[PDB]
């Protein structure tokens, strides 16, 4: 009982989620976790302090309103540096003369000055990539080579340019996210494990490819365990939200009255945002079918007029969130339209609902291409290469492969194999429970 991890999360919800999820991991084998949010985003969630899972705060230096009150990127993760550094640094000695000190920082790779912090008080430090090894590998080759890299990749020769992250495909834009990418790598060979949010079987050339230039540690999914091993009761959901939903058993209990593989899921995550023009093809394409459709409040403004009034409420629903997990397991999704989010790819992978590829940025064009092509679990969307626009009618195409042809019959038994693959590893001796034991291990 004597180890204790301060968990620090990069303070956005697909990064605040895989954290807390393996901290229920840690605190079910023996190991006492604290997560350290932000001050903006703590007084955002109002969360229930009443867990297994203790929070702190810590500043990113935009307290009072958080990342979008910053002048830009390379300003805020700049003030998180410099105010992360000092904050995280209080908390270590806040908690010295306590019953239980801490003295292990599990810390997001995007944020490797973490890793500093640590050191000075001389903790057990370790890096969490919360995307997977495939994407980490391709960081890692453009760290080594200078930030470029030319195709083809020997080791991973099926990738195309359209594959590779946004950064590489769109040329300068943004340069500090596209410097934190590649400076994950500046110091994780100095940590004492590097963690990965994947499963060994889901990606067993990249895991072995990436382990060879430096040791690393699958513990994923951090899908909850109820879902899957079913070791853990007390994990049944998402529990740290940063956006209301308005209670949504409105959302399942209409799952419910519906047919089954009727409905066409359709979410961009927490972050990427969609165009007017994007906008538009996507609200006609998925108007032929029943869809189930996230629109986050902030882009709303960018459907076309009159679009939520006249929406049928027999055949389908807009919602500001979802409970994407219990959204995911209902029967009646017959296929998900996804930006290719890792934890939304990753959800559907186990969950086993074929996907119709969207991604926008960042790593998103290499989940989609491993989505379609290696794992074979659903088609991307084709955009125009002039344009970079995916229109209605290739949309509405990919949907209809997913939902109902030979494509589709064949999709549909792949993405299946996946969910017991992940219980087998999360189960006792599997590939991530081991893993975690030799983490747990370390740090008591
Ligand atoms: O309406 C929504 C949209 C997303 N999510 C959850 O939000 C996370 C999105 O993370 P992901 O890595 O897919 O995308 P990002 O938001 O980081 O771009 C996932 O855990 C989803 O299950 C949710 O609960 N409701
Ligand atoms: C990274 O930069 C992008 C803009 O290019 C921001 O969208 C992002 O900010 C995130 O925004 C989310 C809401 O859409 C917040 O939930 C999240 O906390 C915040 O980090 C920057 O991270
Ligand atoms: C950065 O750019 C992409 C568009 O390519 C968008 O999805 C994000 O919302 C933005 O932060
Ligand atoms: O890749 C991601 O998921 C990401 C998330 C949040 C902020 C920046 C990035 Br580059």
């Amino acid at each position: 009982k004597r180890g204790h991890v301060l968990a620090v999360p990069y303070p956005s919800q697909g990064h605040i989620t895989p954290f807390r999820q393996f901290c229920k991991r840690l605190h079910f084998k023996g190991l006492k976790t604290t997560l350290a949010l932000t001050t903006f985003v703590f007084n955002s969630i109002n969360p229930d302090l009443s867990g297994p899972i203790s929070i702190a705060t810590i500043s990113d230096g935009y307290d009072h309103g958080g990342f979008e009150t910053a002048d830009s990127i390379d300003d805020y993760l700049k003030d998180f540096k410099t105010s992360g550094s000092k904050t995280i640094a209080d908390i270590i000695q806040k908690h010295q003369t306590s019953d239980n000190p801490i003295t292990c920082i599990v810390y997001d790779a995007f944020l490797p000055w973490a890793l500093d912090v640590a050191r000075e008080f001389g903790l057990v430090a370790t890096p969490f990539f919360t995307q997977p090894c495939a994407v980490n590998y391709v960081y890692y080759l453009s760290y080594i080579n200078n930030g470029s890299l030319q195709l083809p990749i020997e080791e991973l020769p099926f990738l195309e340019l359209q594959d590779l992250p946004s950064f590489f495909s769109v040329s300068g834009s943004y340069p500090a996210y596209f410097e934190m990418v590649l400076q994950q790598f500046i110091n994780f060979e100095k940590a004492d494990f590097v963690l990965v949010n994947s499963f060994q079987e889901l990606e067993l050339h990249e895991n072995e490819l990436w382990s060879k230039a430096c040791p690393v540690l699958t513990i994923g999914p951090t899908i909850p365990s109820i879902y899957l091993d079913q070791r853990i009761k007390s994990d049944t959901g998402y529990d740290l939200n940063l956006f209301e939903s308005k209670d949504d058993s409105f959302c399942i209990n209409w799952l419910d009255t519906r047919p089954q593989g009727s409905v066409v899921y359709v979410a961009f995550g927490s972050m990427a945002q969609l165009t007017n023009v994007q906008m538009e093809e996507l609200a006609s394409a998925v108007s032929n079918f029943s869809f189930l459709w996230v629109v986050r409040s902030s882009e709303e403004e960018k459907l076309p007029s009159g679009f939520l009034e006249t929406v049928n409420k027999e055949k389908s629903l807009v919602l500001k969130w979802s409970p994407q997990l219990q959204v995911l397991s209902n029967k009646a999704i017959g296929c998900f339209l996804t930006h290719c989010g890792w934890n939304s790819t990753m959800e559907a992978l186990t969950f086993g609902v074929p996907m119709v590829a969207m991604p926008q940025w960042t790593d998103q064009p290499m989940n989609a291409k491993y989505i379609q092509d290696v794992w074979k679990a659903g088609v991307r969307v084709k955009t125009e290469k002039e344009s970079g626009i995916a229109k209605r009618e290739e949309i509405e195409f990919s949907i209809k492969e997913v939902m109902e042809g030979e494509r589709s019959k064949e999709m549909k038994k792949n993405v299946k194999k996946w969910r017991d693959l992940a219980v087998k590893s999360l189960n006792e001796g599997g590939s991530t429970d081991t893993n975690i034991d030799t983490f747990v291990s370390r740090v008591q």
